[PDB]
């Protein structure tokens, strides 16, 4: 197995409520990798431990390209460790605040990347996943990786939305508390796209309210500059009715992805 003491530690990369991610790496190897850490007081306090110990072994298993990779994983006493694999340039978050927006090559292609994964992961079993821009990282060039799994973790920026960036990313049948399956994901990727291209999300107001609102009743406008086939693409995707939604193949066939897309 593995222990804290087979691992140098490098700045923290993000501080998380239970707990944070370090930059470290392996003490033989020099390969470097992510350690995120949990207090396990912190965590059963809020009740997961057993749904802790699982849904690592689904992260561990899962193997792709656009998902972060869980390489192992340890406790001690009073700590809980992730063994991670380090994604240099950070998260698509911090990327956003410095572009300010995205053009439609990199959408398109950070989309294509999102859908492969969750693609994969839907063939695992596996949804729900909780991606916005903050739980997604750059990977060695230019990829874009899922971290998602842990509780999500901040490096220091904005202070702005601090929480109130929650529900922005909530399909309306989340939200209203009732059940969902496979289609949430295209629900997020709709909004995720729609934030790429105009720097804020669909539904962003001042309060959760107003905010609810827009979400459950599919209230959203596009500024002037989107194009007709990225609205479709979006508009395809944000369908109160989660049936209405596509899988990700015709997602992946959409007309404007396929023009603009890199991949
Ligand atoms: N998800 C997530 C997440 C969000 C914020 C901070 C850390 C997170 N987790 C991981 C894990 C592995 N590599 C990395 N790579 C990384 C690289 C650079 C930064 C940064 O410059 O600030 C932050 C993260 N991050």
């Amino acid at each position: 197995q593995w222990a804290l003491e087979d691992f140098e530690i490098g700045r923290p990369l993000g501080k998380g409520k239970f707990g944070n991610v370090y930059l470290a790496r392996e003490k033989q190897s020099k390969f470097i990798l992510a350690l995120k850490v949990l207090f396990k007081a912190q965590l059963e306090k809020a009740g997961v431990e057993h749904q802790l110990r699982r849904e690592v072994e689904i992260q561990s298993h899962l193997r792709h390209p656009n998902i972060l990779r869980l390489y192992g994983y340890f406790h001690d006493a009073t700590r809980v460790y992730l063994i991670l694999e380090y994604a240099p340039l950070g998260t698509v978050y911090r990327e956003l605040q410095k572009l300010s927006k995205f053009d439609e090559q990199r959408t398109a292609t950070y989309i294509t990347e999102l859908a492969n994964a969750l693609s994969y992961c839907h063939s695992k079993r596996v949804i729900h996943r909780d991606i916005k821009p903050e739980n997604l990282l750059l990977g060695s060039a230019g990829e874009l990786k899922i971290a998602d799994f842990g509780w999500s973790v901040h490096a220091p920026s904005s202070r702005r939305d601090t929480l109130c960036g929650t529900l922005d990313y909530l399909p309306p049948e989340m939200i209203e508390g009732r059940m969902h399956d496979e289609k949430v994901d295209l629900w997020s990727l709709g909004v995720l796209c729609y934030e790429f291209l105009v720097g804020k999300p669909p539904f962003e107001a001042n309060t959760y309210q107003e905010t609810y609102k827009r979400i459950s009743r599919v209230e959203f406008t596009f500024p002037d500059f989107v194009t007709e086939g990225a609205r479709d693409l979006i508009s395809r995707l944000l369908k109160h009715n989660p049936s209405q939604r596509p899988m990700l193949r015709e997602v992946l066939e959409h007309p404007w992805i396929t023009a603009n897309s890199s991949k």
